[PDB]
């Protein structure tokens, strides 16, 4: 169906962008809103309400640029805003070598049903936060499975 | 001012802030503002954005060596319609010989539409505008803003 094709296109755009940033160790934080509304966090960023493309996602997270500091929040198959605040988790059970991107992802996943993707600037490793847990060192296939399950 | 007029002022502020940033840093840019002649055929050659304007997004688009920086951004009213768009190259002899493809594209679209195109030179940081087949170079910030306000 059209809705199915659209979801698959968005998944492909996300994984292409994450693959580019993982290879270049570009830090990134991308939260996908689900049933829990995230408007209060969306309002903290720069409004975009933009079509998703791998190109735009990459251009957003380029280091040393206006939009790269904070989270992209996606809602209704669009990029709602960039450079958004997410709350930092205080969980003592996050790997101690991880910093604030990952604690922000876990933080929002504590208080919403959202799925957040993190690319590490240290390693290029890719992780996902959901339900208060961080799933680390994902392959491309693992991230796709998580996006399709979501 | 009405909401339409306030929105236009916000859009002009975003554009001028972005252009000023990119001029200082010698970041090449090519930004076409659609007016009454529709540019859909050119918009369709780019990557669709249909995004709300901000100075931040405009700057991020044109950062060198990124997916969206090559080609034109085309704006429709208060939205960035698409980036990395094709524009036709002018053959006009009144384009300074040292100028490259961004200025020739801007004059090109200005020959077949009523649009206003802003160009930042990656060589000098100079700001120019193309409109109605003419290129006006080395604009001050004040001149650019007045041109946009008049547009
Ligand atoms: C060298 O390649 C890698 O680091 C990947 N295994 C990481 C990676 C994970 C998800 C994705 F959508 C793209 C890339
Ligand atoms: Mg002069």
């Amino acid at each position: 169906t059209p809705v199915e094709e659209a979801q698959q296109k968005t998944i492909e755009a996300i994984t292409k962008a994450i693959n580019y940033m993982a290879k270049r160790r570009i830090g990134a934080l991308l939260t996908i809103e689900r049933d829990t509304g995230m408007g209060d966090y969306i309002e903290t960023g720069i409004p975009l309400n933009a079509k998703v493309s791998s190109e735009l996602l990459i251009n957003i997270f380029i280091p040393n640029t206006p939009l790269h500091d904070g989270a992209v929040i996606m809602k209704n198959n669009e990029i709602a805003a960039a450079a958004c605040y997410l709350p930092l988790s205080e969980s003592p059970f996050i790997s101690k070598e991880l910093g604030t991107r990952h604690r922000a992802a876990v933080g929002i996943s504590e208080v919403t049903d959202s799925l957040t993707i993190i690319v590490s600037e240290e390693t290029g490793g890719v992780s996902v936060a959901k339900n208060g847990d961080l799933h680390r060192e994902l392959t491309e296939e693992a991230l796709k499975e998580m996006l399709e399950a979501e």
